[PDB]
């Protein structure tokens, strides 16, 4: 009845409200009216002013606008000239310089790679020599290591034993009791939070 | 309560553990030897060769260094000068540019903020007509707001005074009990409680 009574005193208070919310929205409504009805007066110097002073606002702008992009233009066409003719001379002397220097640069290369060559093939010949010398010592000691890790391994799984069996057991041989004592707890604690949660 | 038997079971697979530890360290050492010498053996012409590869290395770079070096001085250095009177032209194509454009600019920034001065200031005091009838009506409709807000308060307090009263009543006459109805209900909770974590 707790839940019941006290929303007895919000169903009065939304009542109250409601019996309220009509007054506040008349007097809101009434009160926004003469707001938007300033705002219509206004709007019709708002808008109206705007609109007249649109015109030569625009026109001003535009006229302007007109001559800036006809001025634009007038300097648009010598300015791309005296660019075109810039980027003809300057990607002229551009290219004066990417064909020998072009080639220059793959002649040196050519040098540059060969000499590369001439190294890398001795180079990778000793690699394949430094390979073969590791993965060598590496595969005599690795068949060692395995074996050993392989001795290891039996040790460490006999000894596992010591645990997966014994162990286990003697853990198994708590838990059955530990469960039981637990079961005993579990059985009791439902029983107290059941009475005096109902 | 049986802590100490599954303690002692923890102590028997830490001896086991030792008795792995022994051994096991002891050919992991050996095996560490096998490692440390292979990898020296590896490590020894490793680096014997290291020596024999980048002493040519480092002169094979360096020739190519060289090649890069002074190939950029007479690419860079020449270029430098290609894009030095290049980028003295552009300036020049760019100053004579500037300074018609630039004054152009000016010269239409002029005739944009004069306008400006004539479209925003006439504007804006006309906006001031505006807003001063915007701020009369708000101050009208504020003035009959804060005296409806002002009933609406004295009409909302009153309800909740009228709410408070008998809410309050009936919610202390409900706590009262029901304290009590709450405190038997923890006292035995409580007191069962206790007695299962006894
Ligand atoms: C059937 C279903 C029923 C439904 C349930 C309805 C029943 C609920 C019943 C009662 C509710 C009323 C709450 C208790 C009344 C408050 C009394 C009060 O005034 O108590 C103030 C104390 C603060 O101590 P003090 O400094 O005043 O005292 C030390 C004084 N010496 C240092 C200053 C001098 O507070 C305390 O006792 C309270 C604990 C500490 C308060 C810390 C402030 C917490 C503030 C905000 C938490 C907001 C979480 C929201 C954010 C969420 C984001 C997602
Ligand atoms: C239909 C169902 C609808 C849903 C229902 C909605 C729930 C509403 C009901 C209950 C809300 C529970 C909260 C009650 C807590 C008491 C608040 C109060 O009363 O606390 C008074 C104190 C006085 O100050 P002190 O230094 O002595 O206390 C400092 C003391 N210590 C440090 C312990 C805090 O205040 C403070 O602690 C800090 C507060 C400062 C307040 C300044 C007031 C400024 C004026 C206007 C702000 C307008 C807000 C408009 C929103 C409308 C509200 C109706
Ligand atoms: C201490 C005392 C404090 C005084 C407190 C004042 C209280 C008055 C305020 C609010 C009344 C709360 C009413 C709650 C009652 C439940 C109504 C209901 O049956 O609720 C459920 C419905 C439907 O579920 P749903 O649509 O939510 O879920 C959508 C999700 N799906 C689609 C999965 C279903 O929810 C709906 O109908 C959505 C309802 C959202 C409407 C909230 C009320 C907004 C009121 C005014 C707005 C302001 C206008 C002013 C601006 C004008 C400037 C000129
Ligand atoms: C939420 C927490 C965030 C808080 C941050 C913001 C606070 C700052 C305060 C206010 C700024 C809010 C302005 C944004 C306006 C909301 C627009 C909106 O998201 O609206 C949604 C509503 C809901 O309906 P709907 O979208 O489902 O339907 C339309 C769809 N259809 C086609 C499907 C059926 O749309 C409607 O109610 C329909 C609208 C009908 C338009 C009527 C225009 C009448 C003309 C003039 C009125 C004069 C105003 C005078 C100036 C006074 C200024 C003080
Ligand atoms: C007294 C009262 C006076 C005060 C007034 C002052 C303000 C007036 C200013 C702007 C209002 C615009 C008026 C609406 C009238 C027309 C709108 C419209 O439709 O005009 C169409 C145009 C063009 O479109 P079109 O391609 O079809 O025509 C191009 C076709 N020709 C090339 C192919 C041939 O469009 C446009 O002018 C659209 C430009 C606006 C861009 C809107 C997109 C916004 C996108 C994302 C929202 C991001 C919010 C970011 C928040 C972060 C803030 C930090
Ligand atoms: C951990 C052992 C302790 C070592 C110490 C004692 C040594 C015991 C003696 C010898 C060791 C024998 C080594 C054998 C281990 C190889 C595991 C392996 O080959 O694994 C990769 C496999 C790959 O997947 P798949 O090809 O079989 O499946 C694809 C299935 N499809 C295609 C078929 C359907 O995955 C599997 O077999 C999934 C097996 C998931 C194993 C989870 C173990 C988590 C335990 C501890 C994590 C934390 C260590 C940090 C301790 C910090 C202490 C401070
Ligand atoms: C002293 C210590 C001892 C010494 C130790 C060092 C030993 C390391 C040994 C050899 C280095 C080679 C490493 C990379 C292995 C892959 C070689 C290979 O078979 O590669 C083939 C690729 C394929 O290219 P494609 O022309 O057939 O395809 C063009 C196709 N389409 C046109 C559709 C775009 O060739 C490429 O990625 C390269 C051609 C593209 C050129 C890019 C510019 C590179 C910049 C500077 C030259 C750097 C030389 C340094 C070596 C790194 C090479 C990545
Ligand atoms: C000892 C050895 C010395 C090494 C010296 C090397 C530098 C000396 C300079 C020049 C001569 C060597 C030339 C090597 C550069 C050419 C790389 C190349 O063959 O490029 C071709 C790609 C093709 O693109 P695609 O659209 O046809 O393919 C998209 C189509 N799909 C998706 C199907 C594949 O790109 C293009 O053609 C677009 C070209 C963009 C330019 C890229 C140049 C990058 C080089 C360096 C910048 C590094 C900055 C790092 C900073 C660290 C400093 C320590
Ligand atoms: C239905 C509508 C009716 C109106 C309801 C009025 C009745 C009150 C009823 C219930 C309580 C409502 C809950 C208030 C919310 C708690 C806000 C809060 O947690 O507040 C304390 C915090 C703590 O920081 P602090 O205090 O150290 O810093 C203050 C900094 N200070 C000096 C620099 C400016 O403040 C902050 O977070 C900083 C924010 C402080 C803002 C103060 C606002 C001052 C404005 C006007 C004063 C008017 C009083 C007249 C009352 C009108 C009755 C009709
Ligand atoms: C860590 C990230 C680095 C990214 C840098 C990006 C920027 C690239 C832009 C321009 C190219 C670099 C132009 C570098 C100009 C050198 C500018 C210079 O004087 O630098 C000095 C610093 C010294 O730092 P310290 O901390 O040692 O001492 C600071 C000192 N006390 C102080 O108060 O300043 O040394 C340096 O950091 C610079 C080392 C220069 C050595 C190499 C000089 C290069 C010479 C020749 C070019 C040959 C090109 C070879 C490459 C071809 C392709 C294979
Ligand atoms: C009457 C029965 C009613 C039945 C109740 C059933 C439900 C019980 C469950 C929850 C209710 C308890 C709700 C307790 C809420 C506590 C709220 C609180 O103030 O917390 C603060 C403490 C802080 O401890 P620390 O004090 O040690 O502070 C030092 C801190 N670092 C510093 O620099 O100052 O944090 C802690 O409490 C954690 C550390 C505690 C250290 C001591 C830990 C000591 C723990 C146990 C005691 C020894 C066991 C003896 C065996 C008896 C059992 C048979």
């Amino acid at each position: 009845l707790k839940l019941l009574d006290n929303w007895d005193s919000v169903t009065s208070t939304f009542s109250k409200l409601r019996e309220q919310l009509g007054p506040v929205t008349q007097e809101f409504w009434d009160n926004l009216e003469k707001e938007t009805e300033g705002l219509r007066q206004e709007m019709s110097k708002d808008l109206e002013e705007v609109k007249a002073k649109v015109q030569p606002y625009l026109d001003d702008f535009q006229k302007k606008w007109q001559e800036e992009m006809e001025l634009y233009r007038q300097k648009v066409e010598p300015l791309r000239a005296e660019l075109q003719e810039g980027a003809r001379q300057k990607l002229h002397e551009l290219q004066e310089k990417l064909s020998p220097l072009g080639e220059e640069m793959r002649d040196r290369a050519r040098a540059h790679v060969d000499a590369l060559r001439t190294h890398l093939a001795p180079y990778s010949d000793e690699l394949r020599q430094r390979l073969a010398a590791r993965l060598e010592a590496l595969k005599e000691n690795g068949g060692a290591r395995l074996a050993e890790y392989h001795a290891k391994a039996t040790e460490h799984l006999s000894t596992l034993s010591e645990k997966a069996k014994p162990a286990l057991e003697d853990l198994r041989q708590g838990l059955l009791p530990v469960l039981e004592s637990f079961k005993v707890s579990f059985l009791s604690a439902l029983e107290e939070y059941t009475k005096k949660l109902n």
